[PDB]
């Protein structure tokens, strides 16, 4: 029935803060920007910032689980996460899974996530090592 | 250079009512599935669940506007968003200029979407009626 992820939206609580984020640090190309939002492009990702003036700052122990990762290569991972950390930005979590991941946070508190590797590739690791109950379908 | 979303993370209360709705409901392809989460496809999009004792079932007065939106043909829109009322899903936005999307809620009222057009047909459309202060960059 459905053929894909269509788009992401986040709430963003300052509009320009937000673009400068995914634009300018995290290299996402900028395609429109209204009063009350913003349209960016990351591979076929289509991302909206939409301001909302209910969305606080939300650090991460007050949030659940649900987080976006973006796909990096092995190559560039190393030097993004400096980038990143030469910014400030805040990490929420240190890996433990098949494949490298960096967990950062938005300037909103999103939690996001770098991430080397696919369904595969993950889902090979897994038979080899199952998480505990695993079962598998084809 | 990040080039795409990798997967999209949703925190879960109870896994076995989350993955009957991606998988039985919204038809996405399940891969694996353990005592604390679950891979599931659609498209190319890696979704995976994650039971997370801190989710909790959200009204949608109670989160912000964040909301993933998942890609449906101009034929198959309609009735699918019929199918889903009909169902009993939830709907979290109505707006009738925006025909072509269906809004929608999961069991743990994560706000997703059906939506018909991509990016570029939407910055299409949005050249002939801009939001309030738009700007656009080739
Ligand atoms: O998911 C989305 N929400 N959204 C709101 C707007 C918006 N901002 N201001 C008014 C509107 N609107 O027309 O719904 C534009 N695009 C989007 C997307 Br894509
Ligand atoms: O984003 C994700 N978080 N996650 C946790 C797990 C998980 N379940 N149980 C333990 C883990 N873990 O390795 O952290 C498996 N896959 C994922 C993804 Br994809
Ligand atoms: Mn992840
Ligand atoms: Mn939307």
């Amino acid at each position: 029935m459905l053929s894909g992820l269509n788009h992401l939206t986040l709430a963003v609580s300052q509009l320009a803060p937000s673009v400068a984020f995914y634009q300018q640090l995290l290299g996402m190309t900028l395609h429109a920007r209204w009063d009350s939002g913003a349209y960016l492009s990351c591979g076929d990702l289509w991302l909206c910032l939409s301001l909302d003036p209910q969305r606080r700052v939300t650090p991460p122990e007050e949030s659940d689980y649900t987080h976006y990762a973006f796909s990096i290569s092995e190559a560039d991972f190393a030097s993004f996460a400096a980038r990143l950390e030469a910014a400030g930005v805040a990490v929420w979590k240190l890996n433990r899974s098949e494949g490298a991941s960096h967990y950062f946070l938005d300037p909103d508190g999103h939690k996001l996530e770098l991430h080397v590797g696919s369904l595969a590739q993950r889902l090979a690791a897994c038979r080899e090592q199952p998480y505990k109950g695993m079962v598998f379908f084809e």
